[PDB]
DNA sequence: CGTCCATGTCTACTAGACCTGGACGG
């Protein structure tokens, strides 16, 4: 549900569907919440992309597809529980709560948004959402910048376990990821945000950490897209030997050593 | 049977609220 399982997710749409032509409606539950998706089309192909936390699926009819359609966007947030999946068309998952159909040649196969928990949210339209920072897979240096030209905002007074969950600023960090990023540089979590972020500017450092850790996720592969692998890779986050203590918001934060000096 | 825990927002009056379910304890 962090930035590398999106990116991971929409790499998984692009491949799987690669060869794949859909048609027909776009099915959605009747439990959930979010909107029902108008788009018909005789023909068409999906794809993906990945920003943060939140993942974009275009709609593409191919030509001479009928209802005339424009090519459509969505993007997906994930929540606690989201995930892409692909199943025939009879077998589908329980909470699949968004469904693709493929057409007519071979076998009938259904891409599935599927969640659980039901926290994930989409939305009509193709965009990004507002206030999200940059990508920190995905545009790094953009992503160093709007940190650094803003840490007078009041995001930077809280610690700096709290600021790295906050996505205008690290879109695509949660809380593994944020676990595995301090255990790193041997920060405390609950050293204050604007000082460990001058210091920098203005031996990788918190920032380089914060694509570089979760590229490291990315090259593992797998997640749905082979876990052994990750709780393998995983050195802080859930570990035995591990302190670790609730945050502002509730949100179990593990740590070795040092809680530092805004603790609760 | 029950309590606690989980890769996140979202919304409204920080502190629940939103949700299912697996692990574990009695």
């Amino acid at each position: 549900p962090e930035g590398p399982e999106l990116h991971l997710a929409s790499q998984f749409v692009n491949e799987a569907c690669r060869a794949l032509v859909f048609g027909g409606c776009v099915e959605k539950s009747s439990v959930s919440r979010n909107p029902e998706v108008p788009f018909e089309s005789s023909a068409y192909r999906i794809s993906a992309s990945a920003r943060g936390k939140e993942l974009r699926l275009i709609l593409s009819p191919l030509p001479g597809a009928q209802p005339q359609q424009e090519p459509l966007a969505l993007v997906f947030r994930f929540g606690m529980s989201g995930s892409f999946q692909l199943v025939p068309r009879e077998e589908l998952p329980r909470h699949a709560h968004l469904r693709f159909y493929t057409a007519p040649p071979g076998p009938r196969l259904a891409l599935c948004f599927v969640d659980i928990r039901r926290f994930g949210r989409w939305d009509l339209g193709g965009k990004w959402q507002p206030g999200r920072g940059p990508c920190v897979l995905q545009e790094y240096q953009q992503f160093r910048e709007n940190v650094l030209r803003n840490l007078a905002d009041k995001a930077f007074d809280r610690p700096i376990c709290e600021a790295l969950l906050d996505q205008r600023f690290f879109n695509g960090i949660g809380n593994y990821l944020r676990a595995e990023i301090l255990y790193r540089l041997k920060i405390p979590p609950f050293e204050k945000a604007r000082s460990v972020l001058e210091a920098l500017q203005q031996n990788p450092d918190l920032l380089e950490l914060c694509h570089s850790v979760p590229k490291e996720v990315v090259q593992l592969g797998g997640k749905g897209y082979d876990f052994a692998a990750f709780r393998a890779w995983l050195r802080c986050y859930g570990m035995p030997g591990m302190s670790s203590l609730q945050d502002r918001h509730g949100r179990t934060i593990w740590f070795q050593g040092d809680p530092g000096p805004l603790a609760p």
